[PDB]
């Protein structure tokens, strides 16, 4: 938001792993962001996944969903994952990652719905082409980590051109870890492994609250294994940890 | 609160570690609750910590806590805990237990006000007398645990006389446990060690929300010794382990 500085010694922890990837991590108090790899933290990918929490807000703007007690009821026909098939909350679809159920709110948002509010919120390149319900997934819509956590920090401070109330609805949707001394919402996101030397993008967005203080991240790495899937929570929670935030 | 049935496979969870104290455990909703103890489950008890949900839903409606970015400010005199010798947000506060906090928050929303909000909340005895900032503490207020689920219910449905906002920001604050499958929502309190003849009460209170499932729980103890204190979590948990809850 207010500065950005590089530190190359989180790359230990890339390193490490032979991963290539980002980390950017936002302190609320003194408005300053620090990344391994500036270069990176601007370059905009496949939001994947991480698009589930604008589309949510977006669904409940719209009226699309309901409210947060709204249940996506599950047709019985097979869909690519055992863990979609069964009625989901907004939680469960959020935390499960449950892609046909965003494909449907998005198909039901509509294309010019869709471009206000991606504009409203200042969302990536804003491209939505390549299908209503993908453009996120293998279309033309791209996020850099620096502009996740600008979009991040407008919905911790209830700042979105959205009400108060479905922002708060779906902050609580994204708690991932809960402790006395801190409370972590994260998303994750995976575009799929890519093309041969066209690697694939895995994300893991979110932000901690921990005394008083406010940390926003956003971490994005290429992957070609669905393998190597677990590091894109594992390289950003070390390099958390070594900060003593988590 | 339709129907309260008694469930005596229970026990042995409390007679194990000579406890004397009630469970109260509802699906869906307060419609059909289960207990060990069908007595105790509507018997009055102080509510301790466990009131400051009510507490800080009416300081929020009041205006006295502004929003939810509110920080509470110490003002570097003594204070109690060590943990409580700290600016705290609303989460942070509840989080600790930070009784000063809400002390504060009580004088200023005053009797007239704190005795109205009660009653819109049918909240136990309701009963706020003999001084504005300990009646929840050492005062002559009571709940039972059956009213407590009533009141969770009312709060996880947003259906309390309080705007739908200031129900989500503290529902947010309560979040203890996070995972995939099931979120926690709860609250502990502990009245003290009594004197002789006559034990204090320690509660555990709060919601779990799994898969498209509701329970609703409320847990009480005697307790005549602070080394007990953990039992609060450990017998409810053991309980709500073998329901296959959490
Ligand atoms: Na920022
Ligand atoms: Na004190
Ligand atoms: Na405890």
């Amino acid at each position: 938001m207010g500065s950005i500085t590089e530190n190359t010694s989180w790359n230990k922890e890339f390193s490490a792993e032979a991963v290539n990837g980002v980390f950017v991590l936002c302190k609320s108090s003194s408005k300053s962001c620090a990344t391994n790899d500036l270069a990176r933290a601007s370059k905009e990918y496949l939001p994947a996944s991480t698009f589930k929490i604008p589309n949510a807000i977006i669904g409940l703007e719209t009226g699309v969903i309901k409210n947060e007690h709204q249940v996506f009821k599950w047709d019985g026909k097979p869909r690519a994952m055992k863990q979609w098939e069964r009625d989901l909350t907004l939680r469960g679809a959020i935390q499960v990652s449950a892609v046909p159920v965003f494909q449907q709110i998005a198909r039901e948002v509509g294309e010019v719905r869709m471009q206000k509010y991606l504009k409203k919120f200042s969302y990536g390149n804003q491209n939505i082409s390549g299908g209503i319900d993908k453009f996120w997934l293998e279309g033309q819509l791209r996020i850099s980590a620096v502009n996740q956590v600008e979009f991040l920090e407008s919905l911790y401070l209830n700042k979105l051109s959205a009400s108060k109330e479905n922002q708060l609805i779906v902050k609580e949707a994204l708690v991932t870890e809960a402790a006395p001394e801190y409370l972590v919402h994260s998303k994750t996101g995976f575009s799929g492994v890519g093309t041969e030397s066209n690697p694939g993008v895995a994300w893991w967005v979110g932000w901690v609250e921990k005394e008083t203080e406010v940390y926003f991240f956003a971490f994005n790495m290429d992957i070609d294994n669905e393998s190597k899937l677990p590091l894109r929570k594992s390289i950003p929670t070390k390099i958390m940890e070594s900060e003593g935030i988590i």
